[PDB]
Protein backbone atom coordinates (compact mmCIF):
# COMPACT_ATOMS: atom_id res chain seq x y z
CA UNK A 1 0.00 0.00 0.00
CA UNK A 2 2.64 2.13 1.13
CA UNK A 3 4.59 3.60 -2.16
CA UNK A 4 7.26 6.28 -2.74
CA UNK A 5 5.61 9.40 -4.89
CA UNK A 6 7.01 12.52 -5.62
CA UNK A 7 6.33 16.33 -4.34
CA UNK A 8 6.90 19.19 -6.95
CA UNK A 9 6.60 22.65 -5.73
CA UNK A 10 7.37 24.97 -9.06
CA UNK A 11 6.99 28.84 -9.98
CA UNK A 12 6.27 27.66 -13.43
CA UNK A 13 5.07 23.93 -14.09
CA UNK A 14 5.30 22.47 -17.92
CA UNK A 15 9.28 21.84 -16.69
CA UNK A 16 7.85 18.71 -14.04
CA UNK A 17 9.57 15.97 -16.75
CA UNK A 18 12.97 16.77 -15.31
CA UNK A 19 12.11 16.09 -11.54
CA UNK A 20 9.99 13.06 -13.02
CA UNK A 21 12.80 11.09 -15.13
CA UNK A 22 15.11 11.50 -11.86
CA UNK A 23 12.76 9.35 -10.06
CA UNK A 24 12.38 5.31 -9.96
CA UNK A 25 9.83 4.11 -12.47
CA UNK A 26 6.36 4.42 -12.06
CA UNK A 27 6.90 7.16 -9.41
CA UNK A 28 3.79 9.63 -9.72
CA UNK A 29 4.19 13.58 -9.05
CA UNK A 30 2.15 15.81 -7.79
CA UNK A 31 2.87 19.40 -8.75
CA UNK A 32 1.91 22.04 -6.60
CA UNK A 33 2.06 25.69 -8.07
CA UNK A 34 3.34 28.80 -6.62
CA UNK A 35 2.09 32.07 -8.14
CA UNK A 36 3.30 34.23 -5.55
CA UNK A 37 1.13 33.32 -2.65
CA UNK A 38 3.25 31.67 0.14
CA UNK A 39 0.71 30.57 2.58
CA UNK A 40 -1.51 28.65 -0.61
CA UNK A 41 1.33 27.05 -1.64
CA UNK A 42 2.05 25.82 1.66
CA UNK A 43 -1.21 24.89 2.43
CA UNK A 44 -1.78 22.83 -0.71
CA UNK A 45 1.88 21.31 0.19
CA UNK A 46 0.74 19.98 4.05
CA UNK A 47 -2.53 18.72 2.19
CA UNK A 48 -0.67 17.03 -0.27
CA UNK A 49 1.95 15.63 2.58
CA UNK A 50 -0.63 14.87 4.89
CA UNK A 51 -2.51 12.25 2.78
CA UNK A 52 0.74 10.57 1.50
CA UNK A 53 1.63 6.88 2.79
CA UNK A 54 5.27 6.43 1.80
CA UNK A 55 8.69 7.90 1.46
CA UNK A 56 8.11 11.55 -0.38
CA UNK A 57 10.53 12.14 -3.06
CA UNK A 58 10.53 16.43 -3.06
CA UNK A 59 11.78 19.40 -5.42
CA UNK A 60 11.30 22.67 -5.02
CA UNK A 61 11.44 25.12 -8.15
CA UNK A 62 11.35 28.46 -6.44
CA UNK A 63 12.43 30.68 -3.49
CA UNK A 64 14.46 29.39 -0.38
CA UNK A 65 11.59 31.22 1.97
CA UNK A 66 8.90 28.92 0.49
CA UNK A 67 11.51 25.76 1.29
CA UNK A 68 11.64 27.54 5.01
CA UNK A 69 8.03 27.23 5.30
CA UNK A 70 7.51 23.68 3.75
CA UNK A 71 10.12 22.68 6.16
CA UNK A 72 8.24 24.24 8.94
CA UNK A 73 5.28 22.49 8.63
CA UNK A 74 6.32 19.12 7.10
CA UNK A 75 6.73 17.77 10.70
CA UNK A 76 8.51 14.75 11.96
CA UNK A 77 6.22 11.68 10.71
CA UNK A 78 7.27 11.30 7.34
CA UNK A 79 10.53 10.43 5.72
CA UNK A 80 11.82 12.01 2.69
CA UNK A 81 14.14 12.19 -0.47
CA UNK A 82 15.52 16.09 -1.58
CA UNK A 83 16.49 16.38 -4.80
CA UNK A 84 18.48 19.54 -6.10
CA UNK A 85 19.23 20.30 -9.91
CA UNK A 86 22.77 21.13 -10.80
CA UNK A 87 24.96 20.78 -13.46
CA UNK A 88 23.19 18.86 -15.32
CA UNK A 89 20.10 17.30 -13.88
CA UNK A 90 18.48 16.61 -10.40
CA UNK A 91 20.93 14.55 -7.69
CA UNK A 92 19.58 13.06 -4.61
CA UNK A 93 20.91 14.60 -0.66
CA UNK A 94 22.22 12.04 0.80
CA UNK A 95 18.76 11.06 2.24
CA UNK A 96 18.30 12.77 5.44
CA UNK A 97 16.29 11.52 8.65
CA UNK A 98 14.12 14.01 10.40
CA UNK A 99 15.38 13.07 14.13
CA UNK A 100 19.13 13.08 12.11
CA UNK A 101 18.82 17.32 11.49
CA UNK A 102 17.90 17.78 14.94
CA UNK A 103 20.95 16.72 16.75
CA UNK A 104 22.53 18.93 18.82
CA UNK A 105 26.19 19.51 18.63
CA UNK A 106 29.04 20.76 20.64
CA UNK A 107 31.41 21.09 17.73
CA UNK A 108 30.87 23.33 14.32
CA UNK A 109 32.57 22.55 11.54
CA UNK A 110 31.05 24.59 8.75
CA UNK A 111 28.64 27.78 10.40
CA UNK A 112 30.07 31.08 12.03
CA UNK A 113 27.80 32.87 14.27
CA UNK A 114 27.85 36.50 14.60
CA UNK A 115 25.30 37.28 17.54
CA UNK A 116 24.87 40.81 18.39
CA UNK A 117 23.05 40.92 22.07
CA UNK A 118 19.69 43.45 21.73
CA UNK A 119 16.64 43.35 22.56
CA UNK A 120 13.68 40.70 21.75
CA UNK A 121 13.07 40.00 18.62
CA UNK A 122 16.47 38.07 17.00
CA UNK A 123 17.12 38.88 13.43
CA UNK A 124 18.34 35.76 11.75
CA UNK A 125 20.64 35.89 8.59
CA UNK A 126 21.64 32.94 6.63
CA UNK A 127 24.59 34.28 4.86
CA UNK A 128 25.58 31.04 3.01
CA UNK A 129 25.67 31.69 -0.84
CA UNK A 130 27.16 33.82 -3.47
CA UNK A 131 25.23 36.79 -2.90
CA UNK A 132 25.93 38.94 0.49
CA UNK A 133 23.01 40.31 2.28
CA UNK A 134 24.07 41.33 5.83
CA UNK A 135 24.26 45.32 5.02
CA UNK A 136 20.83 44.87 3.08
CA UNK A 137 19.03 43.16 5.88
CA UNK A 138 20.30 45.41 8.35
CA UNK A 139 18.71 48.22 6.22
CA UNK A 140 15.83 46.67 5.91
CA UNK A 141 15.08 45.94 9.63
CA UNK A 142 16.27 50.06 10.45
CA UNK A 143 13.96 51.56 8.21
CA UNK A 144 10.85 49.31 7.47
CA UNK A 145 10.45 46.53 10.74
CA UNK A 146 10.12 49.21 13.25
CA UNK A 147 12.16 47.93 16.13
CA UNK A 148 14.02 48.91 18.76
CA UNK A 149 17.88 47.60 19.16
CA UNK A 150 16.82 44.12 17.55
CA UNK A 151 19.37 41.19 18.33
CA UNK A 152 21.23 39.79 15.08
CA UNK A 153 22.34 36.29 14.50
CA UNK A 154 24.33 36.63 11.31
CA UNK A 155 25.48 33.13 10.16
CA UNK A 156 28.41 32.95 7.90
CA UNK A 157 30.13 29.53 6.77
CA UNK A 158 33.49 28.85 6.67
CA UNK A 159 35.44 28.00 3.18
CA UNK A 160 32.37 27.14 1.40
CA UNK A 161 29.96 30.07 1.19
CA UNK A 162 28.54 30.11 -2.45
CA UNK A 163 29.77 26.86 -3.47
CA UNK A 164 27.88 23.98 -1.10
CA UNK A 165 27.96 20.40 -2.68
CA UNK A 166 24.72 18.48 -2.33
CA UNK A 167 26.92 16.11 -0.13
CA UNK A 168 27.51 19.12 2.36
CA UNK A 169 23.54 20.15 2.66
CA UNK A 170 22.57 17.98 6.02
CA UNK A 171 25.13 18.93 8.05
CA UNK A 172 25.27 22.77 7.06
CA UNK A 173 21.46 21.85 7.61
CA UNK A 174 22.24 20.51 10.92
CA UNK A 175 24.37 22.86 12.07
CA UNK A 176 22.19 25.71 11.40
CA UNK A 177 19.37 23.83 13.75
CA UNK A 178 21.95 23.37 16.48
CA UNK A 179 22.72 27.00 16.36
CA UNK A 180 19.08 28.33 16.33
CA UNK A 181 18.74 26.03 19.32
CA UNK A 182 22.08 27.93 21.33
CA UNK A 183 20.97 31.05 20.58
CA UNK A 184 18.14 30.57 22.74
CA UNK A 185 20.53 30.63 25.85
CA UNK A 186 21.37 33.83 25.58
CA UNK A 187 17.99 35.22 26.08
CA UNK A 188 14.32 34.07 26.06
CA UNK A 189 13.80 35.89 22.51
CA UNK A 190 9.95 36.67 21.58
CA UNK A 191 10.36 36.48 18.10
CA UNK A 192 12.45 34.84 15.07
CA UNK A 193 12.88 37.05 11.82
CA UNK A 194 14.45 34.86 8.90
CA UNK A 195 16.23 36.20 6.76
CA UNK A 196 17.97 33.92 3.30
CA UNK A 197 21.23 33.78 1.27
CA UNK A 198 20.69 29.61 1.10
CA UNK A 199 20.26 26.99 -0.91
CA UNK A 200 16.80 26.00 -1.32
CA UNK A 201 17.43 22.07 0.17
CA UNK A 202 19.28 23.53 3.43
CA UNK A 203 16.26 26.13 4.09
CA UNK A 204 13.77 23.41 3.93
CA UNK A 205 16.04 20.99 6.10
CA UNK A 206 15.95 23.90 8.32
CA UNK A 207 12.49 24.81 7.92
CA UNK A 208 12.09 20.64 9.36
CA UNK A 209 14.32 21.12 12.49
CA UNK A 210 13.17 24.55 13.79
CA UNK A 211 9.69 23.75 13.44
CA UNK A 212 6.79 26.02 14.65
CA UNK A 213 7.47 26.26 18.29
CA UNK A 214 8.43 30.28 18.06
CA UNK A 215 6.63 32.94 16.66
CA UNK A 216 8.46 33.54 13.68
CA UNK A 217 8.23 35.51 10.68
CA UNK A 218 9.47 34.77 7.29
CA UNK A 219 10.94 36.81 4.94
CA UNK A 220 11.87 36.82 1.10
CA UNK A 221 14.21 39.15 -1.19
CA UNK A 222 12.91 40.71 -4.29
CA UNK A 223 14.28 43.47 -4.99
CA UNK A 224 13.20 44.48 -1.54
CA UNK A 225 12.17 42.31 1.49
CA UNK A 226 8.88 41.62 2.55
CA UNK A 227 7.52 39.36 4.86
CA UNK A 228 5.91 36.20 3.16
CA UNK A 229 5.28 34.04 6.02
CA UNK A 230 3.87 34.20 9.74
CA UNK A 231 3.52 31.98 12.67
CA UNK A 232 -0.17 32.84 12.39
CA UNK A 233 -0.54 31.74 9.44
CA UNK A 234 1.62 28.38 9.29
CA UNK A 235 -0.27 27.37 12.56
CA UNK A 236 -3.66 27.81 10.49
CA UNK A 237 -2.42 25.18 8.01
CA UNK A 238 -2.65 22.47 10.80
CA UNK B 1 25.53 19.62 -27.67
CA UNK B 2 25.31 23.16 -29.69
CA UNK B 3 27.65 26.44 -29.89
CA UNK B 4 26.51 30.00 -29.36
CA UNK B 5 28.87 32.15 -31.59
CA UNK B 6 28.07 36.26 -30.58
CA UNK B 7 29.43 38.19 -32.68
CA UNK B 8 29.78 41.56 -34.42
CA UNK B 9 30.86 40.51 -38.09
CA UNK B 10 29.21 36.89 -38.51
CA UNK B 11 31.67 35.72 -41.68
CA UNK B 12 34.40 34.25 -39.28
CA UNK B 13 32.26 31.67 -37.91
CA UNK B 14 33.55 28.59 -39.51
CA UNK B 15 37.06 28.77 -37.01
CA UNK B 16 34.69 28.54 -33.90
CA UNK B 17 32.81 25.29 -35.72
CA UNK B 18 36.45 23.46 -36.44
CA UNK B 19 37.46 23.84 -32.82
CA UNK B 20 34.19 22.11 -31.37
CA UNK B 21 33.37 18.30 -31.20
CA UNK B 22 32.24 16.79 -34.82
CA UNK B 23 28.98 17.51 -35.34
CA UNK B 24 28.20 20.48 -32.88
CA UNK B 25 25.73 22.89 -34.61
CA UNK B 26 26.87 26.41 -34.34
CA UNK B 27 23.72 29.18 -33.61
CA UNK B 28 25.17 32.76 -34.70
CA UNK B 29 24.17 36.11 -33.05
CA UNK B 30 24.50 39.06 -34.89
CA UNK B 31 25.33 41.99 -32.81
CA UNK B 32 24.98 45.32 -34.92
CA UNK B 33 25.50 47.53 -32.25
CA UNK B 34 22.77 46.90 -30.52
CA UNK B 35 23.02 45.44 -26.62
CA UNK B 36 19.32 44.67 -25.33
CA UNK B 37 18.71 43.21 -28.70
CA UNK B 38 21.72 40.68 -28.93
CA UNK B 39 21.30 40.01 -25.44
CA UNK B 40 17.70 38.98 -26.16
CA UNK B 41 18.27 36.44 -28.70
CA UNK B 42 21.28 35.28 -26.84
CA UNK B 43 18.88 34.77 -24.14
CA UNK B 44 16.21 33.19 -26.88
CA UNK B 45 18.17 30.72 -28.04
CA UNK B 46 19.88 29.19 -24.74
CA UNK B 47 16.41 29.74 -22.84
CA UNK B 48 15.38 26.17 -23.05
CA UNK B 49 18.65 24.18 -23.66
CA UNK B 50 19.87 22.66 -20.36
CA UNK B 51 23.01 20.67 -21.09
CA UNK B 52 26.60 21.76 -21.95
CA UNK B 53 26.67 24.80 -24.10
CA UNK B 54 29.99 25.83 -25.72
CA UNK B 55 29.96 29.45 -26.30
CA UNK B 56 32.57 32.44 -28.00
CA UNK B 57 32.22 36.00 -28.42
CA UNK B 58 33.75 37.96 -30.54
CA UNK B 59 32.88 42.09 -29.65
CA UNK B 60 32.80 43.87 -26.76
CA UNK B 61 33.66 42.41 -23.12
CA UNK B 62 30.21 45.09 -22.02
CA UNK B 63 28.29 42.72 -24.54
CA UNK B 64 30.05 39.54 -23.11
CA UNK B 65 29.26 40.64 -19.62
CA UNK B 66 25.43 41.35 -20.47
CA UNK B 67 25.62 37.43 -21.92
CA UNK B 68 27.00 36.62 -18.82
CA UNK B 69 23.80 38.38 -16.52
CA UNK B 70 21.01 36.92 -18.33
CA UNK B 71 22.53 33.52 -18.92
CA UNK B 72 21.95 31.97 -15.23
CA UNK B 73 24.16 30.02 -12.93
CA UNK B 74 22.29 26.43 -13.67
CA UNK B 75 24.11 25.48 -16.74
CA UNK B 76 27.40 24.16 -17.71
CA UNK B 77 29.41 25.70 -20.59
CA UNK B 78 33.12 25.69 -22.37
CA UNK B 79 34.10 29.34 -23.30
CA UNK B 80 36.50 28.82 -26.36
CA UNK B 81 38.63 32.25 -25.95
CA UNK B 82 40.50 33.40 -29.17
CA UNK B 83 43.68 34.14 -28.15
CA UNK B 84 47.36 33.84 -30.33
CA UNK B 85 45.23 33.24 -33.54
CA UNK B 86 43.55 29.83 -32.63
CA UNK B 87 40.52 29.16 -30.20
CA UNK B 88 41.50 27.90 -26.55
CA UNK B 89 38.53 25.93 -24.40
CA UNK B 90 37.68 27.31 -20.56
CA UNK B 91 35.88 24.56 -19.52
CA UNK B 92 33.30 25.26 -16.64
CA UNK B 93 31.40 21.95 -15.26
CA UNK B 94 31.01 23.41 -12.24
CA UNK B 95 29.35 26.48 -12.11
CA UNK B 96 29.33 26.91 -8.56
CA UNK B 97 33.19 27.17 -8.38
CA UNK B 98 32.95 30.74 -9.94
CA UNK B 99 30.70 31.41 -7.19
CA UNK B 100 32.76 30.39 -4.34
CA UNK B 101 33.34 32.98 -1.68
CA UNK B 102 36.80 33.58 -0.45
CA UNK B 103 39.01 34.96 2.07
CA UNK B 104 42.33 34.90 0.22
CA UNK B 105 42.48 36.50 -3.02
CA UNK B 106 45.89 35.76 -5.38
CA UNK B 107 45.33 37.86 -8.33
CA UNK B 108 43.27 40.85 -8.23
CA UNK B 109 42.76 43.44 -5.12
CA UNK B 110 40.30 46.23 -4.49
CA UNK B 111 40.43 49.85 -4.46
CA UNK B 112 37.59 51.21 -2.51
CA UNK B 113 36.38 55.02 -2.50
CA UNK B 114 33.12 55.21 0.21
CA UNK B 115 30.82 57.50 -0.98
CA UNK B 116 27.31 57.17 -1.48
CA UNK B 117 24.92 54.01 -2.58
CA UNK B 118 25.64 54.00 -6.39
CA UNK B 119 28.87 52.13 -6.45
CA UNK B 120 31.12 52.93 -9.97
CA UNK B 121 32.51 49.29 -10.58
CA UNK B 122 35.74 49.66 -12.96
CA UNK B 123 37.36 45.96 -13.62
CA UNK B 124 40.31 46.92 -14.55
CA UNK B 125 43.10 44.42 -15.83
CA UNK B 126 44.64 46.44 -18.40
CA UNK B 127 47.81 47.56 -15.97
CA UNK B 128 47.12 51.39 -16.89
CA UNK B 129 44.36 53.58 -14.69
CA UNK B 130 40.99 54.07 -15.98
CA UNK B 131 39.55 55.96 -12.62
CA UNK B 132 40.14 59.49 -13.95
CA UNK B 133 38.43 59.23 -17.56
CA UNK B 134 35.57 57.34 -15.67
CA UNK B 135 35.16 59.63 -12.51
CA UNK B 136 35.35 62.69 -15.50
CA UNK B 137 32.48 61.13 -17.29
CA UNK B 138 30.38 60.34 -14.20
CA UNK B 139 31.23 63.83 -12.52
CA UNK B 140 29.92 65.83 -16.50
CA UNK B 141 27.47 62.94 -18.07
CA UNK B 142 25.46 61.20 -15.11
CA UNK B 143 25.89 63.70 -12.91
CA UNK B 144 26.03 61.16 -9.84
CA UNK B 145 25.49 62.55 -6.04
CA UNK B 146 29.02 61.78 -4.58
CA UNK B 147 28.71 58.29 -5.53
CA UNK B 148 31.24 54.94 -4.08
CA UNK B 149 33.59 53.88 -6.56
CA UNK B 150 35.63 50.47 -6.42
CA UNK B 151 38.20 49.63 -9.47
CA UNK B 152 39.24 45.98 -9.29
CA UNK B 153 42.80 45.48 -11.07
CA UNK B 154 45.60 42.23 -11.10
CA UNK B 155 47.71 41.60 -8.41
CA UNK B 156 51.58 40.08 -9.01
CA UNK B 157 50.73 39.42 -12.50
CA UNK B 158 52.26 42.15 -14.57
CA UNK B 159 51.00 41.76 -18.41
CA UNK B 160 48.57 39.53 -19.71
CA UNK B 161 46.51 36.90 -17.90
CA UNK B 162 46.83 33.28 -18.65
CA UNK B 163 43.74 30.82 -20.01
CA UNK B 164 44.54 28.34 -17.04
CA UNK B 165 44.04 31.78 -15.16
CA UNK B 166 40.96 33.35 -15.93
CA UNK B 167 38.48 31.37 -13.93
CA UNK B 168 40.58 32.28 -10.91
CA UNK B 169 40.36 36.24 -11.79
CA UNK B 170 36.85 35.99 -12.55
CA UNK B 171 36.15 33.86 -9.37
CA UNK B 172 37.93 36.33 -7.33
CA UNK B 173 36.22 39.34 -8.91
CA UNK B 174 33.07 37.67 -8.74
CA UNK B 175 33.93 37.72 -4.73
CA UNK B 176 35.07 41.26 -4.22
CA UNK B 177 31.94 42.64 -6.03
CA UNK B 178 29.91 40.71 -3.12
CA UNK B 179 32.70 41.50 -0.67
CA UNK B 180 31.82 45.24 -1.16
CA UNK B 181 28.48 45.14 0.22
CA UNK B 182 30.08 44.62 3.75
CA UNK B 183 30.40 48.39 3.35
CA UNK B 184 27.12 49.31 2.95
CA UNK B 185 24.05 48.55 1.41
CA UNK B 186 24.32 49.84 -2.27
CA UNK B 187 21.16 50.62 -4.57
CA UNK B 188 23.07 50.70 -7.64
CA UNK B 189 26.23 49.19 -9.35
CA UNK B 190 27.62 50.94 -12.79
CA UNK B 191 30.08 48.76 -14.36
CA UNK B 192 33.21 50.03 -16.80
CA UNK B 193 35.11 47.23 -18.28
CA UNK B 194 38.64 47.10 -19.05
CA UNK B 195 39.10 43.53 -19.33
CA UNK B 196 39.24 40.11 -21.72
CA UNK B 197 35.65 39.03 -22.59
CA UNK B 198 35.87 35.41 -21.15
CA UNK B 199 36.25 37.39 -17.68
CA UNK B 200 33.58 39.51 -18.39
CA UNK B 201 31.17 36.43 -19.13
CA UNK B 202 32.10 34.54 -15.99
CA UNK B 203 31.83 37.63 -13.92
CA UNK B 204 27.90 38.69 -15.34
CA UNK B 205 27.38 35.40 -14.57
CA UNK B 206 27.88 34.87 -11.22
CA UNK B 207 26.72 38.83 -10.87
CA UNK B 208 23.94 37.91 -12.36
CA UNK B 209 20.35 40.53 -12.15
CA UNK B 210 20.18 40.42 -8.04
CA UNK B 211 20.93 44.23 -7.70
CA UNK B 212 20.21 47.00 -10.21
CA UNK B 213 22.98 47.42 -12.75
CA UNK B 214 24.06 49.16 -15.63
CA UNK B 215 26.61 48.51 -18.09
CA UNK B 216 28.53 51.24 -19.92
CA UNK B 217 30.77 50.34 -22.61
CA UNK B 218 33.84 53.01 -24.07
CA UNK B 219 34.25 53.32 -27.31
CA UNK B 220 36.21 57.23 -27.64
CA UNK B 221 33.60 57.92 -25.23
CA UNK B 222 31.33 55.93 -22.12
CA UNK B 223 27.81 55.08 -22.66
CA UNK B 224 25.22 52.72 -20.99
CA UNK B 225 24.24 50.16 -23.23
CA UNK B 226 22.09 47.96 -20.89
CA UNK B 227 20.01 48.90 -17.26
CA UNK B 228 18.50 46.32 -15.15
CA UNK B 229 15.28 47.23 -16.77
CA UNK B 230 15.56 46.34 -20.14
CA UNK B 231 17.43 42.72 -19.02
CA UNK B 232 14.52 42.10 -16.64
CA UNK B 233 12.10 42.58 -20.01
CA UNK B 234 14.35 39.54 -21.80
CA UNK B 235 13.47 37.08 -19.47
Amino acid sequence: MAHMIGVYITKWGFEVETFKKALPKNTEVKTIAFTGDWIEAVRQFYSTVKEIDGHIHLALNGPSSLAFGCGVIFGSLKTFSFWHYQNGAYHTIPITNVRALKQRLKQYNYVEPFYEAGGKDLVVMLNYSHHEIKTAVKEYVMNKLRLENPSYLEISLKGITGNIPIELMPTVANETSSLLQDVKKHQSFDRFHFFFSCPVPIAFMVGVAFGLYDELVVYNFSGTYEPVLSFKDLKEVK
